């Protein structure tokens, strides 16, 4: 279970992020790692 590239990540935690592969959670939002 993963989110989109520009999708939100409020439940972002170490070891279980809401971002898919090749993504990163920053600024309360997800972006391209």
């Amino acid at each position: 279970d993963c989110g989109h590239l520009h999708d939100p990540c409020p439940n972002d935690r170490p070891g279980h992020r809401t971002c898919c592969i090749g993504l990163q959670c920053r600024y309360g939002k997800c972006l391209v790692r």
